């Protein structure tokens, strides 16, 4: 029995996500075809010209793929499942220079070096400054009475986390945030004029200059840790640091931002959860917010050899697309997945990916950011109420909210 889906439906179709999350369609696959070939017509494969991909909709299959990185490659085709249909293959293969799109052993060496910048000590050291900034952001927004929750609440704190992690001076954070914002969303008409190619080049150039400068004058931020050789002589080259910063500018910006926006959207839809949050302030809320928001709808892998996955024969060279948005509502794993429950514990969501070599290195920085900003929202605008429906982002792999008008005072 084939799944009940519109003909030619592509789960990476940006025109879908500009309007809605295809929640019913994902649930139909989970019930009727949990691993399903998503065919793609000629020239409509978002930069990939192989006829289609395997849609992966169950959490256990997402985890099995993520664990078997020896078979399911990030390097072969990158992990972004959709670009502009016209993108040149060389523009996809340039993504291989960031650690996200690397396989072992190159990924193994890089991740070990990058780990110096994401130790619990390195992240926890940002706590106090990010808490202060979260409080000031929410106070400034509440003083405005009403406005765009996305721009006035969700946007700044994730960017300040990247800036503080890297130790970017305050006078430079303006153009750093601009470059980071010009990296994503260019298939939405609102961002048709952004140039991620130019921005990534500017980010790399800025980052190399910063690596050269930071080598001359070490400090305590992670940049010194990254470019300092260890006992084995391992360190980031200047351009390697540049590719790290470009990855960070994307990895930590719109992901946490959209978790914040869609976390508040869930709170507006479930006022009992919001009342419970304001009273208890449970930090388990962050993980339920990420599960609910699933800012990365999907990442892909490519099979390096034949592999049988849950009774389905994946053939060498074929792409599998891990739909975290489907897996995070898998009825087999979650008790009442469609109930927003900020006390859910344990919460084995795959919003940060499936356990494995590429698991989000900034997951705890993200959770801290989310907890600090929602404590600040609760402190300064506890009676927030939405004014109109959110405006969704036209993207085939990012689940984004561009704008969301709310009344911070409630009256
Ligand atoms: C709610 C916020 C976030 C979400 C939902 C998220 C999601 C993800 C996902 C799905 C992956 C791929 C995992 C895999 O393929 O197995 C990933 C990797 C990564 N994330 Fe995040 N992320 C978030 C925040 C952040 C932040 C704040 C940072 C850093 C400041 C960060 C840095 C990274 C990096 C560097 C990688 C690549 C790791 C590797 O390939 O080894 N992320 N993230
Ligand atoms: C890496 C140094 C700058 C650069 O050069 C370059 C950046 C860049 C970015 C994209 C892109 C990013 C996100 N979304 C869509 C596109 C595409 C191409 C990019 N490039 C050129 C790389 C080519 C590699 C082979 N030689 C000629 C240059
Ligand atoms: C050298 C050019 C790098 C680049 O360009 C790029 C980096 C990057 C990082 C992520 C990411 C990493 C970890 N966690 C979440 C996200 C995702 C995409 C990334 N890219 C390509 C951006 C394209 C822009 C145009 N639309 C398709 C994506
Ligand atoms: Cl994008």
């Amino acid at each position: 029995p084939s799944p009940n889906l519109p003909p030619g439906f592509d789960f990476t179709d940006p025109a879908i996500y500009a309007e809605r999350l295809p929640v019913a369609e994902f649930a139909e696959l989970r019930s009727a075809a949990p691993i399903w070939w998503n065919g793609q017509d000629p020239g409509k494969g978002g930069g990939f010209h192989d006829g289609g991909f395997w849609a992966i909709t169950k959490l256990n299959d997402v985890k099995e793929i993520s664990r078997h990185s020896d078979v399911f490659s990030s390097y072969e085709n990158g992990v972004i499942p959709r670009f502009k249909n016209d993108i040149a293959r060389e523009d996809i293969e340039v993504q291989r220079f960031v650690m996200l799109n690397m396989d072992a052993p190159h990924h193994t060496r890089l991740r070990k070096i990058i780990s110096r910048g994401f130790t619990p000590r390195a992240v926890g050291r940002l706590h106090d400054e990010l808490q202060e900034r979260a409080q000031k952001i929410a106070a400034e927004a509440a003083a405005a009475g009403s406005g765009d929750f996305v721009e006035q609440v969700s946007c700044e704190l994730p960017l300040q986390a990247i800036a503080g992690l890297l130790g970017v001076p305050q006078e430079d954070r303006g153009k750093l945030f601009h470059w980071s914002n010009e990296m994503t969303g260019n298939e939405d008409p609102e961002y048709a004029h952004i140039d991620p190619k130019a921005s990534s080049a500017e980010l790399i150039g800025y980052a190399m200059k910063m690596a050269e400068e930071k080598a001359k004058n070490p400090a305590d931020d992670i940049v010194t840790q990254l470019i300092q050789a260890d006992i084995d002589g391992e360190k980031l080259s200047d351009d390697e640091f540049g590719f790290f910063v470009v990855m960070l500018a994307v990895a930590g910006n719109e992901t946490t931002r959209n978790s914040i926006t869609q976390g508040m959207m869930a709170f507006a839809e479930h006022p009992d959860q919001w009342e419970l949050y304001k009273k208890v302030r449970p930090e388990t809320a962050a993980d339920e917010i990420v599960r609910w928001a699933t800012p990365v709808t999907a990442f892909q892998r490519t099979a390096l050899r034949d592999y049988e996955l849950s009774g389905v024969q994946i053939k060498k060279g074929q792409r599998v697309v891990m739909f975290y948005r489907s897996a995070n509502f898998d009825e087999e794993v979650f008790q009442d997945p469609f109930t927003f429950n900020i006390l859910r514990n344990p919460n084995p969501h795959v919003g940060f990916g499936g356990t494995g070599a590429h698991y989000c290195i900034g997951a705890n920085l993200a959770r801290m950011t989310i907890n600090l900003i929602f404590n600040a929202v609760a402190d300064h605008m506890p009676d927030l109420k939405p004014i109109s429906a959110p405006e969704r982002l036209r993207s085939g792999w990012l689940n984004g909210i561009k704008h969301w008008q709310v009344d911070y005072t409630g009256r």
